[PDB]
C-alpha cells in the first residue's frame, strides 16, 4: 500500500518520520509545496529532507494516477479535488477547530477575535475549502498572551499528534465521520488580512489594539509596527488619557504610550538583539532590567538561536541557570537541531573550563540528542579529534 | 430637583411619563436630538412628546449651566463632557453589555459576531464613549432568527426597564458603582459599517452569509438587497454546490439560490407588500403558502400597519384569529398608537356586520386603550355620533 504526504514544515517532515519508524510494510510518496526550494528555517524543508532520506517526490497530477494509496495533506498548498483519484482515502490536517475557521490564517484570526480555545481536525477532503467530513479533532485553550507564532507552532505540535494517533485507522479504513455542522461554521480568505501592509486599528480598545498587536507577532514573518518601532508586546494601563484614540502620549527607546477608546496601553518596543548580546556575558540581574516581557527570553533569530543558546556558547553560567528557572528548554536547539549541549561543548573546549558541565546535567542537559544531521556531541568530537574533552563528557550519565 | 432627559425615541418618551406618573416633586427639562424634527415614525419623536407634554426644551448650552439637576442621556447624539457641569449626576443608559460593543450600531455588531447574548447597560458618563462606571446592567439571549430590528426593540424595551428601577437610587444618590474592566471591551465606529453602501460579504460560509443577512435586517430602515432582489430571512440548505461562493444557482420571483462556502442558502425574496394585501381577504390557508418565512406575519409597515391591523380592519376574521395563534399580539398598534380594536371598529361601522366582536373580546381584544392622542375607542365613537356601536361595544367586560 501507497501512502502520499502533500505537504510542508515539521508536521510533514515528523508524520514522516514516524511512518518510517513505525510502518515499514509501507511505500511512501512525497508531494511538496511551491514555495518549498529546499531551505530550512524556522520550519524544516519538507523536500530536503525527503531527498535527504530518499523518498521519491512526485507531481501532483502524478499522485492522482497512483491507485492503491492513501493521500494526506499537511499543510499543503495546491487545491485537491477528490474527482480526480481511483480512491475517497484522501485526508487532511487543518489548523482550526472545524467548523470554525475554515480557510487562511488561523494562527492570526482566533486571537483577533478573542477566542478562548482553538484545536486542529483530522478530517476527509472534499471539494471545497476544509468541508469534508471529520475523522478526530482535538481543542486547546489560548494563552493570555499568545502570538500567532506561539499558536502555529502549538498548531504543528497537535496536528503531528493527531495523525500519528490516527494513522493506523486511515491505513485500515477503520475510522469513522461525522459532516460538519452549518452552525459556527466559519471562513477567511486570503483578503482579509494583508500581511504587506498589515494596520493595527487604534480606535479601537485597549484589548482590541493588544490582540491585533499579539495576533500579528510572528517574528520570523515580522512584528507589529506603530510610528515606526517594531513592537514586542504591551501591557494595558490604568490611566485614561483624554486625547484622541492613537494619539502617542509618550515615545522613547523602550515604549510607545497610546491613547485608546478606554485604557491607555504601553508597547515594548523590540530589544530582542539587546538581549541576545547581554546574554554573552551580562548577569541574570541585568538581564531581568533589560526586558519589558519574559516572552522575550523565548525569541529565537533567523538561525534559532535564543538567549540560552547564546549563553551557552559563551559559557554564560548564571544566564543559563537563570533562564532554566524561567521555564525555558536547557535542551533548546537551533533550526538545524544543534542542541544547548553542543553550545555549550564549544564554550568547554574555546576555554579549557569544564567546571560547569556537572552544573548542567544536574538541571538536565542531555548529551544525546541528535541534530538535523543525525550527529550527536559525541560524534562531533570524534570527527574532531577532541578526545579528552569527549572522555570528560561521557563521564556523566 | 431638575431632572434633565437628553435623547430620543420611545426610551426618552417612555421614562418621561413614568417620571411624570411617580415623581410629581421634579421640574423636567428636555434636550433633543439633531435630528428630531419633530416626526413619529416607528419610535416616537420626543420633541413633539415635549411640546405636548410642556416639559421644556432646552440646548446642551443651557444643561451645563443647571445647578441642581441630573443629567440622564437616552440614544442622545452629542458628546457630553463631564467638566461642563457643575456636578457629577450624570448618566447614560448605552445599548450594549458593556464593557462590550461601545459605539455604534449595537443592533448589528452582536449578530454580526454571532453573539448568544447581548443587553443593556445604565453607568455613569465620563469623558470617553461608554467608558463610565457602570451602575446596572441586564443581559439576555439572542435569538436564533434576532435580526437589527428585534434586538434595537428589545434594548428599547429593556433600557427603558432599567432606567426606571434605577431612577429612585439615581435621585437619592444612593446607587454603586464598578468601573468598566478593560478585559473584553470592544468598540466599533461610525465606519464599521456603511449602510449607505452595505455589501453582504458572499466569499463566507451560509451561517456567516446569514448572520450578515439578519444584522442587516431592519425594515424601517433597509433590507439587505442580493442581485436586485430585497430579503427578507433565509434558510441553510443541505446542498453543496461546487461553484465559487456567490454564485446564483437559482433566481425566481421567491428567492435567489447562492453557493457558499458550505452549504447552499435560500434567501427569500421579501414579499411583505403581497402578504398585506393577502390580509385584506384571504384566508389562512392562502397567506400561508405565500409567507416564506413566519417572521414576516409580524412586520409592519411606515406607518406601522401590521397583518393583523390588516385583517381587522377588513372584518378578515379568521385571519386575525389565525394571526393570534401563531403569537401576534391582538392589541397590536400602529405608530399613532391606533390599536386593533380601533381598526376593527371602524370595519363593523362600516359593514353593519357586529357579530365577531365577542370572539375576539373572548381572545384578548382590549377596547379601554388609548392611542398617542390620549384617546379610546369609546373616545371616537361618542365624538363621531356612533352611539349605537358604542352601546353594543359597551356591552362587553
Ligand atoms: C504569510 C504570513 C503568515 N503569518 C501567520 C498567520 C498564519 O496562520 C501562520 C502560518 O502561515 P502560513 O503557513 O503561510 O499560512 P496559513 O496559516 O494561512 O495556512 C493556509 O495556507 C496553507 C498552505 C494551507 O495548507 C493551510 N491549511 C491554510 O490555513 O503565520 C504571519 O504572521 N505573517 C505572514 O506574512
Ligand atoms: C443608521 C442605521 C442603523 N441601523 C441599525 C443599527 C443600529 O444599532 C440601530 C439603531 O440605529 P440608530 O439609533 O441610528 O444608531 P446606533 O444604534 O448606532 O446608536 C448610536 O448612536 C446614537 C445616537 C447613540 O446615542 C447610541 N448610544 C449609539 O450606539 O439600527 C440600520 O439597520 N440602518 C441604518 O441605516
Ligand atoms: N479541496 C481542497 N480544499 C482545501 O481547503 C485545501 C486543499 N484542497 N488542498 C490543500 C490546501 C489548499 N488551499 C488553497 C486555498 C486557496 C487557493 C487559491 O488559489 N485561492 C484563490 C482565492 C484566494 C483566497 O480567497 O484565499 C486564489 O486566487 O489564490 C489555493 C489553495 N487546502 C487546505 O489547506
Ligand atoms: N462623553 C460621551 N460619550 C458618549 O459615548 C456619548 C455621549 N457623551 N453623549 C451621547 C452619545 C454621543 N455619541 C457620539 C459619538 C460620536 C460622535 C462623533 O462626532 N464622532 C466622530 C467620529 C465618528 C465615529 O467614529 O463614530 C464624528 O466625526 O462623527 C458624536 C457623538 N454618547 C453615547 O451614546
Ligand atoms: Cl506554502
Ligand atoms: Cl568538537
Ligand atoms: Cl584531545
Ligand atoms: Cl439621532
Ligand atoms: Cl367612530
Ligand atoms: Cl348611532
Ligand atoms: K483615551
Ligand atoms: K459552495
Ligand atoms: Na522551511
Ligand atoms: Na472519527
Ligand atoms: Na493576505
Ligand atoms: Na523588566
Ligand atoms: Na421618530
Ligand atoms: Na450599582
Ligand atoms: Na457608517
Ligand atoms: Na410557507
Amino acid at each position: 500500500m501507497k501512502l502520499i504526504i502533500a505537504g510542508k514544515n515539521n508536521i510533514a517532515v515528523d508524520v514522516t518520520k514516524w511512518i518510517i519508524k513505525t510502518i515499514s510494510d509501507i511505500e511512501l510518496y512525497s508531494v511538496c509545496n511551491e514555495n518549498d526550494h529546499g531551505n530550512d528555517s524556522f520550519q524544516l524543508s519538507f523536500k530536503k529532507f525527503c531527498i535527504q532520506f530518499n523518498i521519491p517526490i512526485i507531481s501532483l497530477e502524478d499522485a492522482y494516477h497512483l491507485e492503491d494509496a492513501i493521500f494526506l495533506s499537511l499543510e499543503f498548498d495546491k487545491i485537491i479535488h477528490p474527482s480526480k483519484f481511483t480512491h475517497n482515502r484522501i485526508f487532511n490536517i487543518h489548523f482550526s477547530y472545524l467548523p470554525a475557521y475554515k480557510g487562511m490564517y488561523t494562527s492570526a484570526w482566533p486571537i483577533l477575535n478573542n477566542e478562548q480555545e482553538s484545536g486542529v481536525t483530522l478530517h476527509k477532503i472534499d471539494h471545497g475549502i476544509d468541508t469534508g467530513a471529520i475523522i478526530d479533532q482535538q481543542k486547546f485553550p489560548l494563552d493570555i498572551e499568545e502570538t500567532a507564532k506561539t499558536l502555529y507552532l502549538k498548531y504543528i505540535k497537535i496536528g503531528t499528534e493527531i495523525v500519528i494517533k490516527n494513522l493506523p485507522a486511515l491505513i485500515s479504513g477503520n475510522y469513522s465521520i461525522v459532516e460538519q455542522s452549518a452552525i459556527k461554521s466559519s471562513y477567511y480568505s486570503k483578503k482579509s488580512i494583508d500581511y504587506k501592509n498589515l494596520m493595527i486599528d487604534l480606535n479601537k480598545t485597549a484589548h482590541e489594539i493588544l490582540q491585533q498587536i499579539r495576533a500579528f507577532t510572528f517574528r520570523d514573518y515580522q512584528l507589529p509596527r506603530i510610528d515606526d518601532i517594531d513592537i514586542f508586546h504591551g501591557e494595558i494601563l490604568s490611566s485614561k488619557s483624554l486625547s484622541k484614540p492613537g494619539t502617542i502620549l509618550e515615545k522613547n527607546n523602550y515604549h510607545l504610550i497610546l491613547s485608546t477608546i478606554d485604557y491607555d496601553i504601553k508597547l515594548y518596543s523590540d530589544n530582542f538583539d539587546e538581549i541576545l548580546t547581554a546574554c554573552e556575558d551580562k548577569s541574570p540581574e541585568f538581564i531581568s532590567k533589560l526586558l519589558k516581557t519574559e516572552n522575550i527570553l523565548f525569541e529565537k533569530n533567523h538561525l534559532g538561536a535564543s538567549p540560552i543558546i547564546i549563553a551557552a556558547y559563551h559559557g554564560n553560567m548564571d544566564v543559563i541557570e537563570w533562564l532554566v528557572s524561567k521555564g525555558v528548554n536547557i535542551n533548546d536547539r537551533n533550526y538545524k537541531g544543534t542542541t544547548v549541549a553542543m553550545y555549550f561543548k564549544d564554550y568547554m573546549l574555546r576555554s579549557g573550563n569544564y567546571t560547569g558541565l556537572e552544573n548542567l546535567i544536574n538541571l538536565g542537559l542531555d548529551l544525546f540528542l541528535k541534530d538535523n544531521e543525525g550527529l550527536s556531541v559525541f560524534d562531533y568530537m570524534r570527527k574532531n579529534k577532541n578526545i579528552e574533552l569527549f572522555n570528560f563528557m561521557s563521564t556523566f550519565n
